[PDB]
């Protein structure tokens, strides 16, 4: 099986993805979710028996080929769609006065970077970007972890952390008025002394190291979530949920206080 | 590849081989280190005998007074998580009795239960976060994920050693431990937390104490542990469609407690 061989390596390293243009999708549900947000699926296979995914098989009209159970077992699915990779393009994430949105500097794990995804969907968050030396978004550990949302959180991967600042710079000069908040070891502030009901990007550093000095220099505020003691922190997806979640608090109740 | 071997090997599968042994392993020199500082019995360090031996090794070595074994390097990619950190050292650490009286409650007691929990990732991070904010012991519940499991212990980063972590097999031991507390002068109330939640977690009294219940990453709560609930609470949702992973859920909850605690700003 020559087009199988092509699939498999799909999983295995980003290199092969991104020079075919498309990555796998696994579960009923979330191939329901990038077909009902505009995401092309150009292949379907499927085991030859559930509701749900005959359902898929009839509604959507695409390249249909049924599989061998000992073939789909390679991580098991019943349904797994080859879905297409859209551009890195910044203007994919929708800026309004609310803005909210994150950043992940340099994130080491995949896992991290779809469960923020997840955390960002779910707390109203408008889009992820994820700068620099970068795992892989589309990652089969970042796919599953978003359980779906990668398909309506529009997440970006940008190379330079310049041509994110531009973007900003632009959101800014059309009038939303962005600021930049990085969190910290040695926050300034704690988070919810912040005031989050204003149009936001979160910094959210790496696992092991910070978030880098560089990122520090064009943060306007730093913000921290308050600790037990001298040897704790939290996992960057953890810390980031909590982070939104006071966000979506002070939005609600229209104050801090 | 040894017959000792071969029963530290057994100790990286099922929750039961541990158990009966009374030991898990802990790799590395970070964890190792934290285990020692918080009193953890180690009964054995295993060490690369083809030696790299960082200043790091080398100080728990003349340190740990204990049983110390050469390794081959190969008999300890043992467990990594292949070609993600082969540890330098390994100990095999003694698992304390599941007993309730290891967690301390006081009048502002704030505990966690996570109801049989498909991911032991989820259970070490769920440490963490409690660990880090002020949370004082975690109850596991049921017969599913393990506290010891090596994903659980590298996931919590060493905080399973300062926080009281305990499994109980079903909610009936839990809530005899919770009516004598009360008893005792402690009116502990038991929160739920789920999608479609009695109020809002901003308007929960979390000062007074309080035991939260996560549920199953798929599942939920399970049908009597939300008969038992006080109350149940969730965190307010964008949409019809997305939710939390439990672990995360539970950070912004306990961050929730913590933010209402500290001058105590509302609920």
């Amino acid at each position: 099986n020559a087009r199988f061989q092509q699939w498999q390596a799909l999983l295995g390293n980003r290199n092969k993805r991104t020079r075919a243009g498309e990555f796998l999708v696994m579960g009923v549900r979330p191939i329901s979710l990038a077909v009902e947000h505009g995401w092309p699926v150009r292949t379907l296979l499927y085991d030859g028996l559930s509701k749900w995914a005959r359902e898929l098989l009839r509604t959507v009209r695409t390249e249909q080929i049924a599989m061998a159970p000992d073939l789909l077992m390679e991580l098991p699915p019943e349904v797994v769609a080859v879905v297409e990779m859209p551009a890195d393009d910044l203007d994919r994430i929708p800026v309004r006065e609310d803005f909210l949105g994150v950043l992940f500097d340099r994130p080491t794990s995949p896992g991290n970077i779809g469960s923020i995804i997840r955390s960002a969907d779910a707390l109203g968050a408008h889009g992820l970007i994820v700068a620099g030396h970068a795992a892989d978004v589309y990652d089969p550990k970042s796919v599953r972890s978003s359980t779906g949302s990668l398909f309506s959180l529009p997440a970006v991967r940008v190379p330079s952390p310049g041509e994110v600042m531009d973007w900003v710079e632009a959101r800014r000069a059309a009038g939303t008025p962005i600021v930049l908040v990085g969190t910290d070891e040695h926050g300034d502030c704690d988070v919810f002394d912040f005031d989050f009901t204003q149009p936001t990007l979160l910094l959210i550093g790496n696992e092991t190291a910070g978030l880098s000095n560089a990122w520090r220099t064009l943060c306007d505020y730093t913000v921290s979530i308050p600790m037990a003691g001298s040897a704790s922190s939290l996992n960057a997806a953890n810390a980031a949920t909590a982070i939104l979640y006071e966000a979506v608090r002070q939005r609600i109740s229209g104050r801090t206080a």
